[PDB]
C-alpha cells in the first residue's frame, strides 16, 4: 500500500459526543456478517450446496462472474477477524450458521466437519471475550430442499428448519445465549419469489418459473411458521437450562410521508405494513396487517388458531436492520389486477423534496444516507409494537468495489454515517426506546450478493488479491468512540 494509506485521519477522534456512557448499562456494540458472505469453503469442508451456489452458476448473475467459494476466507482467517473485533473494542459478533454446512441435504446426516468449524469459531470468540450472536438463516437454503419441494414454498420446510434449529441449540447453546432464526425474511420472500433478484430466482415469467402474485406471500407465511416452530423448540427444550434469548432480524426502511395529506400518510403506513408489519404484526398481534389482508385477500395464507398462538410472542427481542429512508406518496387510483407483492403496496416513491435530495447516495443503488430515519424507525417500533426489546442489528454503508487500499481506508463518509446514525439512535433511546444493542454491517468488505465484490461495506478493507485486512479509518473511529 502507498504511503498515504497511513495518514492519520483527524475524523477518527471526533466521536461527536458518543461514548459507552451515552448509552444504557450493558449496551452491546458489535459487528454483523453472514456465513455465505465471509466463510469461503462453499464447496469444501463437507458443505452441501445451497440455492445461491446454483443461482451463481448462470453467467451474468454476479459481476465479473465472481463467486463466494473463497470470499474473504473467514473459515481459515477467523482468529485474525475476531482479533480485529476485539482490538477495535467490540463486545459482540453476529454471524450466521450455514444450514447446508451442518446438514448437506438439509435433513438427516450431520456434517461433523461443519459442526467442528462453528465450535472453533465460537470457542475462540468466547476465549477473546466476544459475545456470539448466532443467526440460523441468511439466504442460504440447502439446494436439496428446494429440489425436493421448492423450499420455502412448501409446508414441509417448517419442521425441517425447526429440526435444524433444534440441533444448533443443543450443540452450541451452552455458549451461544443470543439466537436469531432468520435474517431479513422479507427479502427472502420478495427478492427470491417476487422479482427473482435473489436465489432461487423465481417470479412471474422468470426462467426458473414462479408467480409474483402468490409465492412471496406463501414463502413469507412458511418463514413465519418456521420461525415460530424453531422458537417453540428453544422455549420448550432449551431456554430454561441455557438461559439465552431468541429473536428475528427484520429489515426496516423508514417511509416518510411526502406531504402531510391523509393520502400520503396512509401510503407511508401501507409501505410499513407490507415491509415490516408483514412479519411483526403476526409476531406481536398474531395476525397480518389490516391493509395486507384487505388488498391481498385470498392470495395471503391464513394462520390457524394454534399457529397464531405459536407465532404470537415468539421473540425475546426484535432485531431491526436499518440503513435508509424514502418519501412515500399516494400513487392515485389503484390497478385492479394483481401483478406482484411490490405492486400490492400501491405506493409512489420519492427521493427528493423541494429540489433537495432526501440524502446523499452510497455506492448501493438503494442506499440513501438519511440519519434521522433511524430515529423515526426505532420510535415507530416502540410506539406500535408495545415498546419491545430491540437490537439495532444492522447499520452501515458502502464504497465502490474498485477503490484501492490507499483510498479505501480513508472512509470519512462512513465515519460521518456512523456518527450521525448512532447519534440519532441515541436520541430514540433517550426518549424511551428499549434498544439493548447496536451492530455495524460489516467488519469486512465481503461478497455483496448480486453486487458481488463491486460493493464494499466493511470498516476493514480486504485486498481480494492477497486476502490481507487493512482497518479503515471508521474502524479506528469505533475504537476511539468505544474506549
Amino acid at each position: 500500500a502507498a504511503p498515504f494509506t497511513y495518514w492519520l485521519n483527524p475524523e477518527i477522534y471526533d466521536a461527536g459526543g458518543l461514548s459507552r456512557r451515552a448509552f444504557p448499562e450493558g449496551f452491546v456494540f458489535g459487528t454483523a456478517a453472514s456465513a455465505y458472505q465471509v466463510e469461503g469453503m462453499a464447496k469444501q469442508g463437507g458443505r452441501g450446496p445451497s440455492i445461491w451456489d446454483a443461482f451463481i452458476e448462470k453467467p451474468g448473475t454476479i459481476p465479473n462472474n465472481a463467486t463466494a467459494d473463497v470470499t474473504v476466507d473467514e473459515y481459515h482467517r477467523y482468529k485474525e477477524d475476531v482479533n480485529i473485533m476485539k482490538n477495535m473494542g467490540f463486545d459482540a459478533y453476529r454471524f450466521s450458521i450455514s444450514w447446508s454446512r451442518i446438514f448437506p441435504n438439509g435433513t438427516g446426516m450431520v456434517n461433523q466437519e461443519g459442526v467442528d468449524y462453528y465450535n472453533r469459531l465460537i470457542d475462540y470468540m468466547v476465549k477473546k471475550g466476544i459475545k456470539p450472536y448466532a443467526n440460523l438463516y441468511h439466504y442460504d437454503l440447502p439446494l436439496a430442499l428446494h429440489e425436493q419441494y421448492l423450499g420455502w414454498l412448501s409446508p414441509n420446510i417448517v419442521e425441517a428448519f425447526a429440526d435444524y434449529a433444534d440441533f444448533c441449540f443443543q450443540t452450541f447453546g451452552d455458549r451461544v445465549k443470543d439466537w436469531f432464526t432468520f435474517n431479513e425474511p422479507r427479502c427472502v420472500a420478495a427478492l427470491g419469489y417476487d422479482n427473482g433478484f435473489h436465489a432461487p430466482g423465481r417470479c412471474s415469467g422468470c426462467d426458473a418459473g414462479g408467480n409474483s402474485t402468490t409465492e412471496p406471500y406463501l414463502a413469507a407465511h412458511h418463514l413465519i411458521l418456521s420461525h415460530a416452530a424453531a422458537v417453540k423448540r428453544y422455549r420448550e427444550k432449551y431456554q430454561l437450562y441455557q438461559k439465552g434469548r431468541i429473536g428475528i432480524l427484520l429489515d426496516f426502511v423508514w417511509y416518510e410521508p411526502f406531504s402531510d395529506s391523509n393520502a400520503d400518510r396512509a401510503a407511508a403506513q401501507r409501505a410499513r405494513d407490507f415491509h415490516l408489519g408483514w412479519f411483526l404484526d403476526p409476531i406481536i398481534h398474531g395476525r397480518y396487517p389490516y391493509s395486507m389482508l384487505e388488498i391481498v385477500k385470498d392470495r395471503m395464507p391464513t394462520f390457524s388458531d394454534e399457529e397464531s398462538r405459536m407465532v404470537k410472542d415468539s421473540i425475546d427481542y426484535v432485531g431491526i436492520n436499518h440503513y435508509t429512508s424514502f418519501y412515500m406518496k399516494d400513487p392515485g387510483p389503484w390497478n385492479l389486477t394483481p401483478t406482484s407483492y411490490q405492486d400490492d403496496w400501491h405506493v409512489g416513491f420519492a427521493y427528493e423534496r423541494n429540489g433537495v435530495p432526501i440524502g446523499a447516495q452510497a455506492n448501493s443503488y438503494w442506499l440513501y444516507i438519511v440519519p434521522w430515519g433511524i430515529n423515526k424507525a426505532v420510535t415507530y417500533v416502540k410506539e406500535t409494537y408495545g415498546n419491545p426489546t430491540m437490537i439495532l442489528s444492522e447499520n452501515g454503508m458502502d464504497q465502490p468495489g474498485n477503490v484501492s487500499i490507499t483510498q479505501g481506508v480513508h472512509d470519512t463518509v462512513r465515519i460521518r454515517y456512523y456518527r450521525n446514525y448512532i447519534t440519532e439512535l441515541k436520541k430514540a433511546i433517550d426518549d424511551g426506546a428499549k434498544v439493548i444493542g447496536y451492530f455495524a454491517w460489516s467488519l469486512l468488505d465481503n461478497f455483496e450478493w448480486r453486487l458481488g465484490y463491486t460493493s464494499r461495506f466493511g470498516i476493514v478493507y480486504v485486498d481480494y488479491k492477497t486476502l490481507k485486512r487493512y482497518p479503515k479509518d471508521s474502524a479506528f473511529w469505533f475504537k476511539n468512540m468505544l474506549s
